[PDB]
């Protein structure tokens, strides 16, 4: 089952700020994968809304200091 959420990131200047989202994001319970992808701006999270949840994860993002926002759920991106 599982389901994508895709999220955009902001403030994030450094490879090591999108790897700390990536720590906290694991150490989120019943979270499948949640890669920061340093191009487009955003995060594709895949997780279970069960144990875990989009507005929990995001408080624990923005608990980093960088501002996290919705993108998408379906591996789309979206963009210019
Ligand atoms: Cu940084």
């Amino acid at each position: 089952m599982t389901e994508k959420a895709e999220f955009d990131i902001e403030g994030m200047t450094c490879a090591a700020c999108a790897n700390r989202i990536e720590k906290r994001l694991n150490k989120i319970e019943g979270v499948a994968n949640a890669p920061v992808n340093f191009a487009l701006e955003t995060v594709t999270v895949e997780y279970n809304p069960k144990e875990a949840s989009v507005s929990d994860l995001k408080e624990a993002v923005d608990k980093l200091g960088y501002k996290l926002k919705l993108k998408g759920e379906q591996d789309s991106i979206e963009g210019r």
